[PDB]
């Protein structure tokens, strides 16, 4: 209930709401229906419309009238934008030349230059070119400030998702708001774009800007926006804001468009009728542009103009229906559209079998525009699953279709020809980043990035300390003319033992094998040398990865890797190799085909043992630096030490066998040279964290050897592939994956070919950041090189995405 019967008298898009049951006059009255039933009449005044012509010219003030151009307005706050151009002589901002904003212009009381964040729905990153004939102020504040060529959205690329990403730095499976509809088994409740359960705040979770901002002393404007305020009134209310006292006035404001978005889906990101919105949008940029000219704040403010995710062509007869694979379908809740996320249709249901729904789903049609998987055995990079509004069953949709549960669901539930949702690394879903003003760069060009890592530059332009967040703090300091973070490089908590030889091989009973017995005082020193590191700097090339937690491991250096070996996990951590241009791929030799060898530096009780892959008939076995890449047949040995081996599926086998015989030579080849680093991942709860020994689900039949659930790899070169890996003088240039550690390769509907057929698509759709990999190891990478260690961070978000142009 609310008695409406109160007044918006001077109290019109006041800041702070007021609780039931008096009557609200804030920007969000209308969502809720509780305005005061003055609202429309006081609050969201149209007469005369937006703009002062000639004949209003120190007109006499009458306040029916929607904005001003009466002499007082400047002072009172309240003028038409293009006041200033009409009636004083004055020219648009976008026909003034840029000039370099050196140090904040700003009026006398402002203690920080306000924050304006410009939000865009549907605002496909190519807009920027293919529409720049007709979006002026949005080109001269991309050419002048700091830009992107395209910004990446979380996944899925949707509305609320991604601008609640951009409001906390968080990923959506950590925010809470994982779609644009979703059911939360606990609550027993949905959440939708539309309708009153989205006004809960049990569903919003993480700590947005506006509250960061707010809890360290800092004013924050609302970010939301009631659907029936016009864009126009939107600009006015923001710039009377910034009219107010100074111990009143917001320091960071916020608009929202609902366009290109809203036509976008009618029309496709192209449709003719496209460019009539790209039009409006610049023009309301250009009001506020002009009104903060007007204000005198134009080079005092920073503006930041933001895209939440692209939009693709997707067409009705573009769709996929569950009823043609499944017999059981109304059995299942599917949530559609550009993703798929299926759970049982009765809950609490015992015989629903998510195995027999995934089976029915893989591989069914040649053409299928779906691939259904697990949520645990999404890419790693998407970073979608941990929470329990995430389904376990998930279906990546190509772009361009869409998945519906039955064909009445699709012509009684063509309206469209656009939508976006689709996989975050889809060139067509990609977005737009420009940041103008004195903290911002002038007129520079910064690669793409992640729309997660936005936060934490908000914050620095705000002077808050962030909230604990997904972003890397540091990474986009290169965006920002002045940074108040200075990033520095975390602590090593454990260092690691240098064991020397200290076990007699008779010590060991692992039930291991090798023929290796056929056996000089010049290539007997120069083996101790390479025991000892004296190859290290060849093949650890960036300084080792510090290890961020409590453990216990071994540095083991060969003459062809070197490895971190943990002695909690019995496996390395990490191995690390250098392959040259030059470097051959031999084979391993048929007498060595089955061989292990106990490692004389490393206890018998801290070793893995043959024995257990003998019993367990599922689990095999596989090296992390590849026999394949040996230097010479005597180097060749130290592959098969006891310490290189990890635990494989038969199925993974043909992946990784593949990855280390034929691409790592051919990244060599391809980049001048590569340094690889490889390891385990073990990550059981699908939390994209590093788990703890007691997390572990699955080790290898009668023993204490932990099963990995992904391997990972990073593959390092110069960016300046003239220069050789190992001898780069510049910046570097990385790629590195996740792979998961499936016992099958049902993810590849192709994996009965030859592995040249398949192996390299699956590695490349599980491509990850070093980041990514940080979080999943405890490590700490590239901790000695001569960049820059904002640079380095720049490097450890890059994704390769394998997208073109
Ligand atoms: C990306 O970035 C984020 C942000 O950094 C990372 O997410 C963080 O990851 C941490 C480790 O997993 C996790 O720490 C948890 O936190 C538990 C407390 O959780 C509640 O409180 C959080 C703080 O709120 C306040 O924040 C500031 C201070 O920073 C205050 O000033 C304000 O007043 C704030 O209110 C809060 O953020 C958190 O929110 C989640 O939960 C809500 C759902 O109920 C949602 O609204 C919201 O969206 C969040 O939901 C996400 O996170 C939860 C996990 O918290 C997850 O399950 C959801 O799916 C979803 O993803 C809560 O409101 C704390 O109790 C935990 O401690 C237990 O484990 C540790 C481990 O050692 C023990 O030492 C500890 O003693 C304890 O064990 C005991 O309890 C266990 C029961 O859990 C029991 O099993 C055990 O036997 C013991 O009794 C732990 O520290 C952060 O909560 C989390 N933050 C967020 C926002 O998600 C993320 O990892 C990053 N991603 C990657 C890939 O890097
Ligand atoms: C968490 C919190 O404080 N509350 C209280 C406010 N409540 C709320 C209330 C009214 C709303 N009315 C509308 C029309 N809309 C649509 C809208 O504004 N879209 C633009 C927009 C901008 C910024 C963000 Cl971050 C997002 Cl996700 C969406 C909302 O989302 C909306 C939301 C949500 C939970
Ligand atoms: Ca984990
Ligand atoms: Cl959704
Ligand atoms: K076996
Ligand atoms: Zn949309």
């Amino acid at each position: 209930w609310t008695a409406t019967s109160g007044s918006c008298k001077g109290r019109c898009f006041e800041l702070q709401e007021v609780g039931p049951p008096d009557c609200r006059c804030d920007n969000l009255c209308k969502s809720y229906s509780s305005c005061c039933h003055d609202f429309d009449e006081l609050c969201l005044k149209t007469a005369r419309g937006w703009e002062c012509t000639k004949d209003r010219c120190g007109e006499v003030r009458n306040e029916e009238n929607a904005c001003h151009c009466s002499e007082d307005c400047l002072s009172r706050g309240d003028c038409c934008t293009n006041y200033q151009v009409v009636c004083k002589g004055e020219s648009h901002w976008v026909d003034d030349d840029c000039e370099e904003i050196k140090v904040p212009e700003c009026p006398a009381g402002f203690v920080r230059p306000p924050l304006i964040i410009f939000s865009v729905d549907g605002f496909r990153a190519s807009y920027m070119k293919k529409g720049s004939k007709v979006m002026p102020n949005i080109e001269k504040l991309r050419s002048c400030g700091t830009h992107a060529p395209y910004m990446r959205p979380v996944y899925p690329t949707k509305t609320f998702p991604n601008l609640y990403t951009l409001a906390t730095g968080l990923y959506p499976e950590s925010h809470g708001i994982v779609g644009n509809s979703m059911y939360d088994p606990v609550f027993d409740a949905s959440f939708h774009l539309r309708g009153r359960e989205k006004f809960n705040h049990r569903w919003w979770g993480g700590q947005p800007l506006w509250i960061t901002a707010t809890k360290q002393g800092v004013r924050a404007g609302t970010f939301f926006w009631s659907v029936s305020i016009p864009h126009e009134r939107r600009i006015l209310t923001i710039l009377q804001w910034l009219s107010l006292p100074d111990n009143e006035r917001p320091s960071v404001y916020a608009f929202y468009s609902e366009q290109p978005d809203f036509s976008g889906h009618k029309y496709g990101p192209f449709g003719p009728e496209m460019t009539n919105p790209l039009r409006e949008i610049d023009k309301t940029v250009g009001q506020l542009m002009d009104g903060l000219k007007q204000l005198r704040l134009h080079r005092c403010v920073n503006v930041i103009f933001v895209g939440d995710h692209g939009m693709e062509d997707v067409t009705c007869d573009r769709t996929e229906f569950l009823s043609n694979y499944l017999t059981n379908v109304d059995d299942i809740t599917l949530v559609p559209g550009t993703l798929g996320r299926i759970r049982a249709k009765s809950i609490n249901n015992s015989k629903y079998d998510p195995k027999t729904i995934i089976a029915a789903l893989t591989c069914k049609k040649p053409d299928q525009h779906f691939k259904p998987y697990m949520k645990q055995h999404l890419p790693k990079r998407l970073h979608y699953a941990n929470n329990r509004r995430i389904e376990d069953i998930h279906l990546l949709v190509d772009r361009r279709w869409h998945v519906a549960r039955k064909p009445l669901d699709v012509y009684k539930k063509c309206f469209f020809q656009g939508d976006h949702g689709f996989d975050n690394k889809v060139n067509s879903m990609q977005t737009v980043f420009v940041g103008y003003g004195p903290t911002f760069k002038y007129r520079t060009k910064v690669p793409p990035f992640e729309n997660i890592e936005l936060y934490n530059v908000m914050c620095d332009l705000l002077g808050l300390k962030p909230a604990p967040n997904n972003g890397t703090h540091g990474s986009l300091n290169h965006l920002l003319r002045t940074n108040t973070f200075r990033p520095t490089m975390p602590d090593e908590v454990s260092r690691p033992n240098y064991p020397g030889i200290m076990y007699l091989q008779s010590e060991f009973d692992l039930g291991c094998t090798c023929d290796d017995k056929v056996e000089n005082k010049l290539e007997e020193l120069n083996k101790r040398l390479h025991t000892k590191g004296s190859t290290k700097e060849r093949h650890l090339l960036y300084g080792r990865p510090a290890v961020l937690y409590r453990t216990s491991y071994d540095i083991l250096y060969h003459t062809d890797f070197e490895s971190g070996y943990s002695e909690i996990f019995l496996m390395p951590l990490w191995t690390s190799y250098t392959i040259s241009k030059q470097a051959e791929v031999s084979s391993i030799p048929e007498h060595l085909t089955n061989c292990v060898r106990p490692d004389v530096r490393v206890s018998p009780g801290f070793s893995q043992n043959c024995l257990a892959y003998k019993n367990d008939k599922q689990m095999s076995y596989g090296f992390l630096f590849p026999p394949y890449l040996s230097s010479s047949p005597e180097a060749k040995y130290d592959a098969f030490l006891v310490t290189n081996m990890v635990p494989m599926y038969p199925a993974f086998k043909r992946v990784w066998a593949y990855f280390q015989r034929v691409l790592v030579k051919k990244y060599a080849s391809e980049r001048n040279g590569v340094n690889v680093i490889s390891g385990p991942i073990f990550d059981y709860n699908y939390d994209g964290l590093r788990d703890t020994e007691d997390e572990i689900k699955q080790y290898v039949e009668g023993s204490s050897i932990p099963v990995p659930t992904h391997y990972y790899s990073i593959i390092t070169s110069c960016l300046d592939f003239t220069q050789p890996a190992d001898k780069c003088d510049g910046p570097l240039s990385v790629s590195s994956f996740i792979l998961p550690h499936r016992p099958d390769n049902d993810e590849s509907c192709n994996s009965s070919e030859d592995e040249s057929k398949w192996v390299e698509e699956l590695m490349k759709m599980h491509t990850a950041r070093v980041r990514d990999i940080e979080h999943l190891t405890g490590l700490d990478f590239y901790r000695k090189t001569s960049r820059s260690y904002s640079e380095i961070l720049t490097l450890k978000t890059y994704l390769h995405t394998y997208e073109s142009e």
